[PDB]
């Protein structure tokens, strides 16, 4: 198990353009397109990411690619972030996967409510961490993948991933 095989259960695969759990425009693996209402901006935006005339549809190896610059841009985001890349780089490469997943998932600003969350996972406090995650939007929206990440978090292992 790694970030990727974390990220492609998470978020599954589709080649078309689906509205993610939110209801926006998304393709691939969880690429979000734009949270415009409007199909023809978020088929632009497709477009604009792939680098051609789509309509709406990509193949494999064009969603893996959204997807690994995805993750990566996920990873630089953090370290750009000089209050984040203390509580990532405290952290062991099991842990670190959970904090890309949650980033990937809301954007390293809709981690701008999580302060508390993260000031238990530097002091190592996983139970205790783990609990004040659950207060959240996230785990009240999506509670079972919220309960992996958290898992992941509380344990160190990808026990929830099995
Ligand atoms: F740097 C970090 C983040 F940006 C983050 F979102 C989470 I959750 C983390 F756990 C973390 F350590
Ligand atoms: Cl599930």
């Amino acid at each position: 198990m790694n970030i990727f095989e974390m990220l492609r259960i998470d978020e599954g695969l589709r080649l078309k353009i689906y509205k993610d759990t939110e209801g926006y425009y998304t393709i691939g693996i969880g690429h979000l397109l734009t949270k415009s209402p409007s199909l023809n901006a978020a088929k632009s935006e497709l477009d604009k990411a792939i680098g051609r005339n789509t309509n709406g549809v990509i193949t494999k190896d064009e969603a893996e690619k959204l997807f690994n610059q995805d993750v990566d841009a996920a990873v630089r985001g953090i370290l750009r972030n000089a209050k984040l890349k203390p509580v990532y780089d405290s952290l062991d490469a099991v842990r670190r996967a959970a904090a890309i997943n949650m980033v990937f998932q809301m954007g390293e600003t809709g981690v701008a409510g999580f302060t508390n969350s993260l000031r238990m996972l530097q002091q190592k406090r996983w139970d205790e961490a783990a609990v004040n995650l659950a207060k959240s939007r996230w785990y009240n929206q999506t509670p079972n993948r919220a309960k992996r990440v958290i898992t992941t978090f509380r344990t160190g292992t990808w026990d929830a991933y099995k």
